[PDB]
């Protein structure tokens, strides 16, 4: 009877090259069917973010579905989440066209810095451990080399009594995305804070020279391309402060 | 026996004004029991985003739970989302504290412009049925007036053959999420697009904007960064597709 698309959308990182897409025939199927497709551009275009492709889908007697990898074009550049479209057409004389014969394909980037934070905003532990590896997690990207100031604080707890006054800076290299602050430390429960400061790209990140040279230009005089470069750079997140509770 | 927050986690629209926080008694409810708490600063602050409260709850023998209100400060300025913190203390001897004895609280800024985008990347439309109400959403915010360019594109469906003209711009006033684009029809398909959202030369923060937009990004302080972000944008879908 008809012949369509299943699944409907495809969400895919820019960094996996080959990726499959799945076509479907329906109703009766005893005969040799067929249909064709074309990779139409969106905010992703053949040549820049995916390599445009056209082809022919043959559904011999018996088979009722077809597959085919499409390719995504990797790069070191920071962009945003774009779409390109694939479109069905020319179904042979038996088979008609049903929903959906146009497929939406999102390309998630990964060349962003980007966002830095803690797991929870309160952590527990006794007081006979006696070091706690607090994790600062890197999300949404790993691109570049980034510093991550950090420091502790007293609350129900005081340095050199409940814990050890700890201060420093975490250095997230390129493709790394989790670092651990090292934290050294009958009833009695107290707690101290611990913050992560303003993430900053480091001089060696292969994009750092470029960035502080644009910040020369007034907001006003920024291209789209230039505008986005500035959207790439790293930042904290919802959890820039944590708490560490110490019972016994 | 023990006391804690429940929920130990709260989310809030900065425009709500207030909301209730909740504590709880576990062991022996047959006795009177007290407890304190005090708001303490996080990403937020007790004069730009809400009000400060250290206070006193009473758990008369019989009640095993308590509730109180915290007030959110509303404003015009777009900020990012900000977890602030409430924490209990000074329990009555009988009782001990427990998790979550630190309620974390987030403030959801309502002051973005905000983010526009079609509802779907493909819309289906039946044979002989006239007009369709296409929607442009405005997620994340709706702070001030935003102008929204649209139009139409010849495809397999041709303008003035399958569909037609349709080209203008939508003016989302202040507190408005959605506005429609209008499409006029008579196997194939055409796509519709939205453009590059722009504020209006009157939206209270606009001189204030193109003023700072004069600065070298460099000398752009910190609140200039955040102010800046608040300007309207497009979400995921900026092309629709109409199937006939
Ligand atoms: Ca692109
Ligand atoms: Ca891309
Ligand atoms: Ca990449
Ligand atoms: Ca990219
Ligand atoms: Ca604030
Ligand atoms: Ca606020
Ligand atoms: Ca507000
Ligand atoms: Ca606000």
């Amino acid at each position: 009877i008809r012949m369509y698309f299943e699944p409907g959308h495809y969400t895919v990182m820019e960094n996996c090259g080959e990726f499959e897409v799945r076509v479907v025939r329906r109703g009766d199927i005893s005969t040799y069917a067929s249909v064709e497709y074309e990779t139409q551009d969106g905010t992703a275009s053949a040549g820049t973010d995916f390599v445009g492709r056209k082809g022919l889908l043959s559904f011999p007697p018996g088979v009722d579905e077809q597959r085919f990898r499409i390719e995504v074009i990797d790069d070191d550049v920071f962009e945003e989440d774009e779409c390109f479209y694939i479109r069905l057409f020319n179904p042979s004389e038996g088979v008609k066209l049903a929903v959906p014969m146009i497929a939406t394909v999102m390309i998630l980037d990964d060349d962003h810095a980007g966002i830095f934070a803690f797991t929870d905003s309160v952590f527990e532990i006794t007081e006979s451990v006696g070091r706690f590896e607090l994790k600062v997690m890197r999300y949404s990207g790993a691109r570049g080399t980034v510093i991550v100031p950090y420091w502790t604080e007293n609350d129900t707890a005081t340095e050199s009594k409940d814990y050890e006054g700890a201060r420093g800076e975490l250095v997230f290299e390129n493709n790394e995305s989790e670092k651990f602050i090292d934290l050294f430390i009958y009833e009695k429960d107290v707690s101290f804070k611990v913050h992560i400061g303003e993430p900053r790209l480091a001089p060696d990140s292969t994009h750092y020279p470029k960035i502080k040279e644009v910040e020369k230009k007034p907001v006003q005089d920024l291209t789209e391309l230039d505008r986005i470069l500035l959207l790439s750079k790293p930042r904290n997140g919802e959890l820039t402060t944590a708490y560490v509770r110490i019972r016994e």
